[PDB]
This record gives structure tokens, C-alpha cells and sequence, in this order.
């Protein structure tokens, strides 16, 4: 049996977002109006403060005033609303992923018939057949495409899809893995409550977006263009972090609870979590590495930057994604990777990883799980 | 980078089922009583006929008269019931998997600290953190265990977990993958309706059970005992099978729709689906191979047996699992593999695959997806 020689390499990255742009400055106006909470003036001030300090300037949403008017239960706090949320999510998640995938396949330059595997991640609703099948059907991929459907894995899933793609690409000769992460806030949309600050945080942070990439070992010369190589992939459940990030799919939709200690748990343990991939490459300086950190919120980015003593430019691509699209869960870290390579191509930098050799793709989520991948950039 | 030489090998299989045994002969009596449908005498006759022809003699269930009495919404056809179903499923799925895993780890003989990966599959509810985290926590596995959580993949998931474990085991030196499939009928439990024959089929077929296995490449001599080797893994979406098996997680729980043509779609295409792994091993006779076919129902087993011209003993292990535990979705095919090796050890057969060299692990489900793995038995 002939196995491929080289590491799993990202051969293309494509991204998509819904066309409806919602400015964060005036998001509280829209939000309190569609949920019929205009009379909750005090809660609006608190939500305005969360939005102004969220580090987000705009978010793209499938959900509009019209769609929410046609599905009134989604605007209610605890009323039975899973059904219309699913109806929206099940259809929109693979549709958004399709646009990201088309862009990824186009950048790759090779026909879609060469895609042997498909890894799909979403926390935006669940269905049987999954969003993986639905994406495969929409793109017209081979009926024999090997699929890995990652449902409800939260914000670390952008890192999980690459960890899965790593083994699928490296263990199968000629394997070209289509990776797709798509998030639509249909299930998480929560009406504002005086008794649910986590709901206000999520309503201020969560955005819509899809990211797709082609991963494969042994790139074909003068045909495929290598962007990033995956050298190590793994994860870690943080000590004393039980129940830090919980998410439950209920009759009212996806109800989440984030304990106040989440950014602190991440920052106190980040150096230890990065221990194994750092020793693999002989402990390079943190400032000599590129950072594709999941923009969960401004606090997570600020605290990792401060704990590891990173210069302000390291977290810029992560902050730029947060500013432009908010927290798009699984898709976010892949948008960051795309922005890192785009900045590199725009500025004519030595490597695709902003001039740096080694780098990290870090995702965070339920567990508290921190998923990390060590990537090597490609010289340009 | 040193990669392992040999194929992904199943090093142990452990199984579990809830302690409450429900005889299929008298299941209609219990079923119509707990759902308060005793007055639907005509529907009871139809359900009795489905149960008598289901090829199932007994099923193990977590759900009892008492649990259903304490959660009355689960006994209602379309009333909001996802919440109490999830409350039960989220807790019971990893608990049942724990017992299967403990049995698998015990048979393996090596410490649980050596488990580097965890692949978990369930269609019995969804939660964040997933059943994979919950199993890892209950077993006390390393906090750095690499997890692949396969939610809502239906009845082909027993084959999917092995396909995933194949690449994880073969691409990482020293990797020992704990595979766990656990199904608890909490979400699928459906009150009988004159207008939902699919509900009656599922109520007569679906059972509870968990199966766990240790998968790893390059077995350590005189320490680990190889049971089955995985040589090929793949899948196929069947032609003209759109919407054949649909499953939706709604406010009322997991609502499924199975088109009457499901066993026919599987049997008409099975020879073509098996084409790629058969040519890999030079087309051996179907009767010279062992069969670990998912016992979805008696019709699926009968029709594949008749189409491929299999002798009656081939589907026996599959029929025995159906008879003893019913359709336990993802776990079923792994129970079949366990029964194949148990029969082989009991009868002192030449190989672990009932004296045969090559064999198939076939799963079916939403798509219509047919997942197939080619296995080689080990000489005993």
C-alpha cells in the first residue's frame, strides 16, 4: 500500500457570508425592535455597552426583519421555536457552504471530481441526511465521497475539521479533502432577557459565515498552489473547566451558558496547551510565529496576547475577522487563515504566514476544549 | 516523521445494553398501554403483525413504564417533548458507552492512558460538550484525547466510526483509538398513530445498545490480540435514492420518514457498492466471505441475501443480533462483528471471521448512504 509522503497541505481557502449587513453600532436598535423589547430601555443600554465593547463593527446575517416576522417564535425567549429555526438552518447552512466551496474549488483550479473526502462542521442546527450530504449534493461531488459530519462541536470545530482532514489527506494517496465550516445564527438567536446575560453576549457576538478549504498531501507541481502545511494537530480539555461552555439543543433552540471565567481559563492554560507542538519544532519565539486564533470575543484575544507577551500585530488578523464578521463559530479561524495569506500576498511578504515560518490555528469551545494545530507557511 | 506500517486493527470489542428486557411478543401490550392508546385496537393488530414479522425476539431499553410516567410528553405523538428526551439521552448515551468501553479496555489488557483518540457516534440526542467528552470524562482518559464526535449519522455510523478510526490509527504512530457507538431510543420513541406507519416500524425495530472497540495499527506482540484488520473503507450515495431515509430533530423529538423502497434500493445497488473493495482483493466469492451487515430490519437482510445469492448462514450473526437486541442503529454492526468473533472462538474456527478470510462491515442510512469496510480476519 502506497501512502503519501508529505504533510496535509491547505491548497485553497474560500469564504462566504450572507448579503444582509448589520452594523454593530445600531444593532441594539434592530435587535430590540424585532424581538418587541423596545420597552426594556435598561436592558438596551446594557446591550449597547456589550456591542460597543465587542470589537465587532459589522456582522452578516441570513436572519432579517422579514424572516423573523414570518417566524415569530424565534423572537420569543423560551417559547417552542426549534422547528422554524431548523427549517431555516438546515437549508441555509449547506447553501452558504456551497458558495465558500465554489470559491475554494475555483482557487484550487482542479475539477470537483478529484475531491475524495468531505469534512463538514456546523453548530447551526442538525438534520439527517446531514449538511455534508447536502453540500455534496449541491456541488455534485462523486457519490462515493467519504464524509465526516461534525455536528454541534462549537467554536473549536474550525480546528477540528483540519485535524480530521490531516489524517484523511495523509493516509490516502491522491486524497483531496473538501473542508467546510458553515454557521447560520438561526438556532442561537435569543430574545433579550434581564435574566440571561449570556444571551446578550451571544446576541452581540455571533455572526454568520462559511469557510471552505481543500486539504491534500503531496501537491501536484505547477497545478496546485500550497498555502499552509499541517504538521501537528491535537487538543486539550483544560483543568478545572467543567461546565465552562455548555450548549443545549432544546425546544426553544440552542441555549448556551458561558461561565464568566472562560477567557481566564483559556489564558491561564494556553502556554501549557501549546507545549507539545512547540517542542516538536524546538520552542520558537511566540513573536516569530503567525496566529490564527478563534475570535470568540475581544477578552479571549486580549488575554492570550497579554499572557504570552505577543506584540499587537500578531492578533490583528483575528481582530480584523472579529471586526468584519463577528464570531462565526467554526468558520472564524479559517477566515483568519485566509486573511493571514491575503495580507501576505498583498504586502508581498516572504511567507504565506505574514513572513513567519511556524504558526498556530487555535479553536476554543465546550469542555473547555482548546483545539490546536501547528502550521508551516509556504515561501512566496 | 515515522508512520505505522500495518493496517488499522480491531484489538478488542466490548458491548453493553440496558438491563430492562422487553419481549417482542408482548411489546404491543406494553407499548399501547404506556402511550394510552389501548382504545386503538385496530392499530394494535397492525403493530402486533409488524412486531411478529420484525425478526426481533427481545430488545433492551432504558425507557421503562416508570420513566415514561415521569415524562408524559414522550408518550404524546406531536406535543413538545425534545427537552425530557434530551435530558434522558444526554446522560444515558455516554453511561451506556462507558460500560461497553470498560469491557473493551479490559479485553484489550492495556491501560486506558494509552488511548490517544476517541471516535463516538450516536443519533440519540445532541449536546455540547458532546457524548465523546462525556465518555472521556467518565473513563478518565487523558485530557489530550483527540476526539471525533459523530452526531445524528444514523444506522451507517457503526461503519463510519471504523472508517474514521482507520485513518486516525494508520496515520499516527502508537495511536490507540477508542471507538464507541451508543444508542438510547429516548428521542425516537413515538406514540402510535394511524397516520404514521414509519413510526410503528421504528417502534417495532429500534433498540438500545452500545458497542466499543479499540483500533490501532502495528499490534504489540504478546500484549495485544488482533481480531480484525481494516483494509478498505468507503461509502456510496445510492442512485435515485433522494429522501429515502430522512430524520429531523424537532420539538417533538426525532421524527423519521422511511420510503417503502429502502430495502429495494439497497439490494439493487449492493453488488455495485461492493465493486471497489472486491477488486482490491481480486473478487473473492461472496460465500467465501464473512458478513457484518447492519440489521436495519428483516427485509434488508433477506433481500441482500437473495440478490447476492448468499447461503443462509452468512446473515446469521446479523440475524442473531436483530433477534436479541433489535436495531440499535450505529452499535448494531459492531455487535455483529463481536458475535462473528465469539462464534469463531466458541467453534474453534480457523479465523475470527467464521473461518473466512475477507469480509464486509456494511452500514445503511440517510442519503441513502451505504458505508462499507473490507476487513481481513485473523487466524486463530
Amino acid at each position: 500500500v502506497i501512502k503519501p509522503d508529505g504533510p496535509a497541505t491547505i491548497l485553497a481557502i474560500g469564504t462566504s457570508n450572507p448579503t444582509n449587513i448589520f452594523e454593530q453600532s445600531t444593532y441594539p436598535d434592530f435587535f430590540f425592535d424585532v424581538t418587541n423589547c423596545n420597552d426594556k430601555t435598561e436592558l438596551k443600554k446594557k446591550f449597547q455597552r456589550i456591542c460597543d465593547k465587542s470589537g465587532i463593527k459589522k456582522r452578516h446575517f441570513h436572519l432579517t426583519d422579514e424572516i423573523l416576522r414570518k417566524n415569530p417564535s424565534i423572537c420569543k425567549f423560551k417559547e417552542a421555536s426549534l422547528d422554524p429555526r431548523q427549517d431555516i438552518a438546515v437549508l441555509e447552512v449547506p447553501k452558504l457552504a456551497k458558495e465558500a466551496a465554489i470559491s475554494a474549488i475555483k482557487q484550487w483550479g482542479q475539477p470537483k471530481s478529484k475531491i475524495t473526502h468531505l469534512v463538514f462542521a456546523t453548530t447551526s442546527g442538525v438534520d439527517m441526511p446531514g449538511a455534508d450530504f447536502q453540500l455534496a449534493k449541491l456541488l455534485g461531488l462523486r457519490p462515493t465521497v467519504k464524509r465526516v459530519m461534525l455536528y454541534q462541536q462549537g467554536c473549536y470545530a474550525g480546528a477540528t475539521v483540519l485535524r480530521v482532514a490531516k489524517d484523511l489527506a495523509e493516509n490516502n494517496k491522491g486524497a483531496r479533502v473538501l473542508v467546510a465550516c458553515s454557521e447560520v445564527t438561526a438556532v442561537t438567536f435569543r430574545a433579550p432577557s434581564e435574566t440571561h446575560l449570556d444571551g446578550l453576549v451571544g446576541s452581540a457576538l455571533f455572526g454568520d459565515g462559511a469557510a471552505a478549504l481543500i486539504v491534500g498531501s503531496d501537491p501536484v507541481p505547477q497545478e496546485e498552489k500550497p498555502l499552509f502545511e499541517i504538521h501537528w494537530a491535537g487538543e486539550a480539555v483544560l483543568p478545572d473547566s467543567d461546565g465552562a461552555i455548555n450548549g443545549h439543543l432544546r425546544e426553544a433552540g440552542l441555549i448556551f451558558h458561558l461561565l464568566k471565567d472562560v477567557p481566564g481559563l483559556i489564558s491561564k492554560n494556553i502556554d501549557k496547551v501549546l507545549a507539545e507542538p512547540l517542542e516538536y519544532v524546538h520552542f520558537p519565539s511566540y513573536n516569530d510565529m503567525f496566529w490564527a486564533v478563534h475570535p470568540g470575543g475581544p477578552a479571549i484575544l486580549d488575554q492570550i496576547e497579554a499572557k504570552l507577551g505577543l506584540s499587537t500585530d500578531k492578533m490583528q488578523a483575528s481582530r480584523d475577522v472579529l471586526a468584519s464578521y463577528g464570531n462565526m463559530s467554526s468558520a472564524s479561524v479559517l477566515f483568519v487563515l485566509d486573511q493571514i495569506r491575503k495580507n501576505s500576498e498583498e504586502l508581498h511578504l516572504p511567507t504565506t504566514g505574514e513572513g513567519f515560518e511556524w504558526g498556530f490555528v487555535i479553536g476554543f469551545g465546550p469542555g473547555l476544549t482548546v483545539e490546536t494545530l501547528l502550521l508551516r507557511s509556504i515561501n512566496i
